[PDB]
């Protein structure tokens, strides 16, 4: 029996139901843009469960016993079986508000509020936005426009590995015992990503050394002429606070960067300016919380939502990126690995490449 929870499903990148899930993903994305959180959630859960199937849906009978498939979702599956396409998702793809929101948010530094503002001003193209002499842009948006073509191109694994080398070389210069792990999509087996994310932790660093590392590493890159953009978010982490009841927020020290990646550092099968701008995120966490942070930053976003929902509703536990709290035993549960977190929750271990929910 297929569980309603992504954390009780194995979701690998061999998606047999891309015809259905690409449509459901578009409808969920439109509901996010239209601020319809409820309808968004229903389409995300339906898309997620179909991504886990080991076979393609070829008739309505194949949907029997599959959870998270309400009547609205089943009508969308029925229509795709009939025609080979979703009329509902096709209408979203041709919608002017949806097209504008996709296009504008594809710029680094542009979220739902700025995209809505520009749309209501009558803007429809990035060319008209950039060349407008009255518009005022944040420093994030200026970088987003300057390096747009590079940031809109997918980061591949040879590029992610080249970035990993840079991160590790910089980090070990200041903390030689530090552990640097590539997280996000690449850890789940993806060939591409929009960014490259890393979790950094040190077993011997002090609280001050831990705080200063991202400042030292980015100053080093600034000197090297490799830092194209940098925003460091100081930690708001509280060692003894109960985990989030909320989509949980991460309170660890982190930075959102754009790095200059020289082509010579990339060992690929394959030109231009000789470098590529890459979006990189670095997260620093205390050594004892490394398993919770790793589990949170590995994703997918749906796997994280269901993990936290399962912990609350089925185990009366509170989970976030920083800790796991047992409300019955009134104790925080310790973990040296992700395997121990799964064991605490009474879940069979799901490998990172099986978390593509
Ligand atoms: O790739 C996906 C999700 C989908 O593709 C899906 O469910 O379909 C997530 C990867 C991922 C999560 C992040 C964050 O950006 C992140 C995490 C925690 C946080 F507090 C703030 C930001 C980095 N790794
Ligand atoms: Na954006």
């Amino acid at each position: 029996k297929i569980s309603q929870y992504a954390c009780q499903r194995r979701t690998t990148l061999n998606n047999y139901n891309q015809l259905f899930t690409d449509a459901l993903d578009i409808l969920a994305e439109n509901d996010e843009l239209r601020e319809n959180e409820g309808s968004c959630l229903a389409f995300m859960r339906a898309s997620s469960v179909l991504k886990s199937l080991p076979f393609p849906i070829t008739s309505m009978k194949d949907t029997e016993g599959i959870p998270c498939l309400g009547d609205k979702v089943k009508s969308i599956i029925e229509g795709i079986i009939e025609d080979g396409e979703s009329s509902e998702a096709k209408a979203v793809l041709n919608d002017e508000r949806y097209k504008s929101f996709k296009l504008f948010t594809s710029v680094f530094g542009v979220g739902l509020k700025t995209a809505e503002k520009w749309f209501r001003m009558g803007f429809r193209t990035l060319s008209k936005i950039q060349s407008d002499k009255s518009l005022r842009f944040t420093q994030m948006q200026k970088a987003g426009f300057l390096y747009y073509e590079d940031l809109v191109s997918c980061v591949n694994r040879p590029e992610a590995e080249a970035v990993s080398m840079l991160v590790k070389e910089a980090v070990v210069t200041f903390l030689p015992d530090a552990l640097v792990t590539m997280t996000g999509g690449f850890r789940r087996g993806k060939m591409t990503g929009h960014d490259v994310d890393f979790l950094i932790t040190s077993p011997e660093a002090t609280e001050d050394e831990e705080q200063q590392l991202l400042h030292k590493v980015t100053d080093f890159w600034k000197q090297q002429g490799l830092l194209l953009y940098c925003d460091i978010l100081e930690s708001t982490f509280e060692k003894f606070k109960q985990p989030s009841r909320k989509d949980a927020a991460d309170h660890f020290q982190k930075c959102f960067l754009i790095l200059k990646l020289d082509h010579g550092r990339v060992h690929s099968e394959k030109e231009g300016k000789g470098w590529k701008a890459i979006r990189v995120d670095l997260v620093m966490c205390p050594y004892d919380r490394r398993a919770f942070a790793l589990l949170g930053w590995t994703g997918s976003r749906q796997f994280e939502r269901d993990l936290r929902r399962y912990a609350t509703h089925e185990r009366k536990m509170m989970l976030d990126n920083h800790a796991l709290y047992d409300r019955t035993k009134r104790v925080f549960l310790e973990a040296e690995s992700e395997e121990e977190i799964f064991a605490h929750l009474g879940l069979d271990y799901i490998e990172p490449w099986e978390r593509n929910a």
